[PDB]
């Protein structure tokens, strides 16, 4: 009785060209999956995810707890009050079944202005030793850039699939100060499964994590093959095909805001699956101080009542939420 959401493949290499008309028809192809389940997958995207996969994989499978607690942030580890976004994510054997790692714009040093401030969501990345994980700080950082790239190209695509100039989003999307982060994910094979990891959703399906809008303008996400994810529609929730070739992307609940809901931000949930896999998801954020003024495409004249929101504050507010909602990840 469950049903499969459309999620349609859109070959978005024209937004990296100077195709005027074609980059119209990729944006007539995200307007109309923005519009129905609201998800697609992006297909001839330019980055290479073989290696991405190949050296999250190296990594997840490498790191011992000594430097699990060494890269902890503070809900794991008291001792790191300053990491509350960038860092390890521990599993809990026996509890909780899922481990990830994440890291912020690389540009965040101790001498960014942001971090000389001291501005609430923004910390400096922490890696693991370079000898025992060589070459992953510069894949991890590389990766980033290459995502950004990407990431850039869609919200071009996004821009003029609601009538705006193609820079509309894109302009806010700087590398200077985005708070654009990236999470490596490892969901484990367990045997037994802990049944602590497992949640019973209302319609009896098992669950790995909750449902949630995602808390970004838009999500870009890569993940192995193996199906899991489900989008809620009025008739129930829908399986989403898994594509390791492409990449899954969504709206956030900041783009549902300033489209005054017209595109939303589709709820969607993680079936719980016994299997090894990973999701590496980047999140799509503006600059602390980004402010765009939301609109109705519905409408003739385009204007909305909502208020302006600063993306830092948008940002704040929602993470926070996330955790108490779905718990701490
Ligand atoms: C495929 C999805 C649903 C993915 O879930 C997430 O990544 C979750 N996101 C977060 O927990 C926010 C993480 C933010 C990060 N720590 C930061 O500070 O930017 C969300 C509910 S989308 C998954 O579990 O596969
Ligand atoms: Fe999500």
């Amino acid at each position: 009785s469950v049903s499969k959401a459309n999620v349609p493949k859109i070959d978005v290499s024209p937004l990296f060209g100077d195709d005027q008309a074609a980059k119209m028809r990729v944006a007539q192809q995200i307007d109309a999956a923005s519009r129905d389940t609201g998800f697609f997958y992006a297909v001839n995207h330019g980055i290479n995810v073989q290696r991405l996969s190949q050296k999250t994989k190296e990594f997840h499978m490498s790191i011992t707890p000594e430097e699990k607690w060494d890269l902890a942030i503070r809900a794991y580890n008291k001792e790191h009050q300053d990491q509350v976004r960038a860092g390890y994510y521990l599993s809990i054997p026996g509890k909780k079944a899922v481990e990830s790692f994440c890291y912020l714009n690389p540009n965040f040093t101790p001498d960014h202005p942001r971090i000389q401030a001291k501005t609430p969501t923004h910390e400096v990345n922490v890696w693991p030793d370079e000898t025992k994980h060589p070459g992953f700080q510069d894949f991890a950082e590389q990766y980033y850039w290459d995502v950004f790239g990407l990431s850039s190209a869609l919200l071009k695509g996004y821009a003029l699939a609601l009538g705006k100039e193609e820079n509309f989003f894109a302009r806010h999307f700087k590398p200077d100060d985005t708070l654009a982060s990236v999470v490596l994910i490892r969901y484990p094979y367990l045997d037994p499964y802990p049944e602590a990891a497992i949640k019973t959703a209302a319609d009896g399906t098992k669950l790995s994590f909750e449902w949630h809008e995602d808390v970004s303008l838009i999500t870009v996400l890569y993940q192995s093959n193996v199906q899991n994810l489900q989008v809620e529609t009025a008739a129930g929730y829908q399986d989403i095909e898994a594509d390791d070739t492409g990449y899954l992307i969504n709206c956030g609940s900041y783009m549902a805001h300033l489209t005054n809901n017209y595109y939303k931000a589709p709820i969607h949930r993680v079936k719980w699956v016994n299997a090894e896999r990973q999701s590496l998801p980047f999140f799509v954020n503006l600059g602390y101080d980004s402010v765009i003024d939301p609109f109705d495409p519905r409408e003739p004249n385009g204007k909305s009542d909502r208020e302006p929101l600063s993306y830092g504050d948008y940002l704040q507010n929602g993470l926070v939420s996330l955790i108490n909602k779905n718990g701490q990840t």
